[PDB]
């Protein structure tokens, strides 16, 4: 299987395998899945970036993460033969937890098993602790890759710090750059730079990238993200991503 699914029962084993690989495959692609958006930040804000930060901060703080996908690559885009992508399935309770009914239905139709998440779902606290020690974060050897990544990284900071997210955005970014000193936001590149508005799969399609796995699942999406990035890096940047785009976050 190209996607290695991770639950509370094999978390430890799976992280070990990733720690064994991270030095040879130091480009980490990520996607997340949460229970949608359930509320908007009231009032008027310092800017539009500040409206966005508070929308994100409000949502991350209160809504539990459901899946995180991590796809490893080396500096020229090769996946480990061991796994194209990992999919960490976190703990989640349908009657007890908060969420948009629509997101849940979408996820269910997407292949999710909310029964198994309630049972053997992973605790974000445990995963985050392993992540901090993994060599994936806090290391500039490792590049992180994501699509629209305030949310992806907020959910991470959330679990690693174990405290509520920063009040002002400029702090959120200071911390971000601590744990992920070297990262590319694909949305920022496709949009802010190449003036392409299209979303992940649309971009995936115009490039004819074969999707491995179901849509709307973190593992398969993180993989798609990886492949998109490398296709983009060769097609339009001739092999080298302009590093003026390093650490640039779309909409912040
Ligand atoms: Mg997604
Ligand atoms: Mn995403």
């Amino acid at each position: 299987s190209p996607i290695r699914d991770v639950w509370s029962t094999n978390l430890q084993q799976e992280m070990n395998l990733i720690m064994s690989l991270i030095e040879r495959y130091p480009v980490v692609s990520m996607d997340t899945e949460f229970p949608g958006v359930v509320a908007r930040p009231l009032g008027v804000f310092k800017s539009s970036d500040d409206y966005h930060y508070q929308t994100l901060r409000a949502n991350v703080d209160s809504l539990k993460i459901i899946q995180i996908g991590l796809a490893l690559s080396d500096e020229e885009g090769n996946a480990p033969v061991e796994a194209c992508t990992w999919q960490f399935n976190f703990t989640f309770n349908l009657q007890d937890d908060m969420y948009a009914p629509e997101s849940i239905e979408l996820l269910t139709k997407s292949g999710i098993d909310f029964k198994k998440h309630q049972e053997v779902g992973i605790e974000p606290a445990d995963f985050a602790e392993l992540l901090i020690g993994s060599g994936l974060v806090l290391q500039e050897e490792v590049t992180w890759i994501t699509f629209h990544s305030g949310y992806d990284f907020a959910y991470l900071l959330k679990a690693m710090t174990q405290i509520p997210l920063p009040a002002e955005y400029e702090e959120f970014y200071k911390i971000l750059c601590i744990y992920f000193p070297k990262n590319y936001d694909i949305k920022y590149i496709m949009k802010s730079v190449l003036n392409n508005s299209k979303g992940l799969q649309d971009i995936a399609d115009d490039l004819q990238i074969h999707r491995i796995g179901p849509q709307h699942q973190a593992g398969s999406d993180a993989l798609l993200t990886a492949r998109i990035f490398f296709e983009i890096r060769s097609r339009y940047f001739d092999g080298s991503i302009d590093s003026r785009m390093l650490n640039q976050l779309y909409g912040l």
